[PDB]
């Protein structure tokens, strides 16, 4: 986004600075080129001179202000998806009940209890239980007032900046490139589903290729789905994106709000107001107040859905401004958030798109970084989509989704205090398709320490999950 307006007030808002990540056993055998991201300035493995609260905030590097006629584009790819996207899910996008946006329905999981509150509730030293009861799905006095603010449309309100606590390459880590998560008010996540949480509900259950969405899939069982998809395509491309969150336009998130959020859809009109607030933004980070005209926050309760349409009209515009009669059936996609695998039968010349992403803001590169960028001919074994690559299970015939050993590695190497066990068998899970042969070996160190699954009980336990048939069939 914008930088606008820096300001320092006269009250702090401290920022977690200790890491709650350790080594394992682990890191001693596989000495990844991988660590914690620094959370204080004086960090001794930073290069040293690099300021920590310039870097964090450096992304913000402009709102990118596109002419009339792009514009008029761009609300007619976003009128279009809109389309597609309302037709499967449907129209029953009516608010859920304060009771309902709380535990959550069918397709969406409940609010976290235990998770930051937000502002100005840190500085009345405030946990979320004492503004929200998660037992009953009621609320306080302190919400039930700032909720009616915000159905007259007269509620402002502060993000609060955090450093996110997580693994990141040594390469960054000594840059100071650390993430920042923008936790935003409690009340607000908890209007937010009130608006849209039906719709994100609809679309976590109907996630794939025909929406353009893997937000709500299991890798596990749905790999197979959208291998098997991709694979009927002449050309498929790993398309990646810098900075896809902050290079978001003020003007493509409000022509996006305006015509994928009408109350025709079925919803609430502060449905669209609330999305709205997301656009021109207020962060506190210690004494500094950063307004930021443009981007989306991290904190939103549906910053993923927000972040897969975006980039879904993004795809449609940027083929319509170069090509002649693009429709949504001259390609296929699936997203999540800033991560995409397209496809076609076509040969679209994806580097001559490059220019058509940067009046958009946005800057884009192919994955597998090779001479010459984006290249034709690419299939679906070729690609990552959720750090995960499309390899074929040859026991079963059904794709399985296979992360890097490197990554795989790098994981097992750290975790919070007390959390070793629960994350082994986690990692487990993810392990099991690399093969017999890695998956020993990347538990090796962890051997007699804790409790491994064996291979073969989460072979079985996959085969089961991807089809059931087959796993029946294969006791003929
Ligand atoms: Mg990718």
């Amino acid at each position: 986004g914008l930088i606008v307006d820096t300001r320092d007030v006269e009250e702090r808002v401290h920022v977690m600075r200790k890491t709650k990540l350790a080594p394992t056993v682990a890191h001693g055998v596989f000495n990844p080129e991988f660590g914690p991201a620094a959370l204080s300035n004086k960090d001794p493995r930073l290069n040293e001179g690099v300021v920590l609260d310039e870097v964090i905030f450096s992304k913000h590097k402009g709102d990118t202000k596109m002419s009339a006629e792009d514009k008029a584009l761009f609300r007619r790819c976003a009128a279009d998806y809109a389309s597609r996207l309302h037709s499967v899910l449907g129209t029953a996008n009516a608010p859920l009940s304060i009771y309902e946006a709380i535990k959550g329905v069918d397709g969406l999981d409940a609010m976290e209890p235990d998770t930051a509150p937000g502002l100005p509730w840190a500085l009345q030293g405030k946990r979320r239980g004492a503004l929200i009861d998660f037992e009953n799905g009621t609320v306080g006095p302190e919400v039930e007032a700032a909720l009616k603010l915000m159905e007259k449309r007269e509620y402002k309100f502060a993000c609060q900046t955090f450093l996110k606590d997580e693994i990141r390459s040594m390469e960054k880590v000594r840059a100071g490139k650390t993430r920042i998560v923008d936790v935003l008010p409690v009340e607000h996540i908890l209007y937010t589903r009130m608006m849209i949480g039906r719709f994100c509900a609809q679309m976590h259950s109907n996630n794939g290729p025909q929406i353009g969405s893997a937000v709500g899939c299991n890798p596990d069982v749905d790999w197979q789905r959208f291998g098997t998809h991709f694979a009927q395509y002449r050309n498929v491309w790993d398309v990646d994106y810098s900075a896809f969150d902050a290079n978001h336009c003020s003007d493509a998130m409000n022509i996006m709000f305006e015509e994928v959020f009408r109350t025709e859809f079925g919803f609430h009109p502060n449905a669209e107001w609330i999305l709205k607030t997301l656009v021109n933004t207020e962060h506190a980070y210690e004494n500094k107040r950063i307004t930021v005209e443009g981007g989306m926050p991290s904190g939103c309760s549906a910053t993923s859905i927000i972040n897969t349409i975006l980039n879904n009209i993004y795809v449609l515009y940027a083929l319509r401004r170069h090509y002649e009669g693009v429709e949504l059936d001259t390609y296929t996609m699936i997203s999540y958030g800033d991560d995409i695998v397209v496809a076609s039968d076509y040969d679209l010349d994806f580097e001559a798109l490059k220019p058509h992403f940067k009046s958009l803001g946005q800057t884009i590169t192919p994955a597998d970084k090779s001479d010459k960028g984006f290249v034709l001919g690419h299939s679906i074994t070729d690609v990552t989509f959720l750090k995960r690559h499309f390899h074929m299970d040859y026991g079963t015939g059904f794709y399985k989704p296979v992360m890097a050993s490197k990554t795989l590695e790098a994981i097992l190497s750290f975790a919070r205090r007390g959390t070793i066990q629960e994350k082994l068998i986690s990692v487990a899970g993810l392990a099991v398709h690399s093969g017999p042969d890695e998956y020993r070996r990347l538990f090796e160190p962890f051997q007699g320490l804790f409790e491994i699954p064996s291979y073969r009980s989460l072979y079985l336990r996959w085969v089961n999950a991807v089809c059931g048939d087959a796993a029946a069939l294969a006791h003929h």
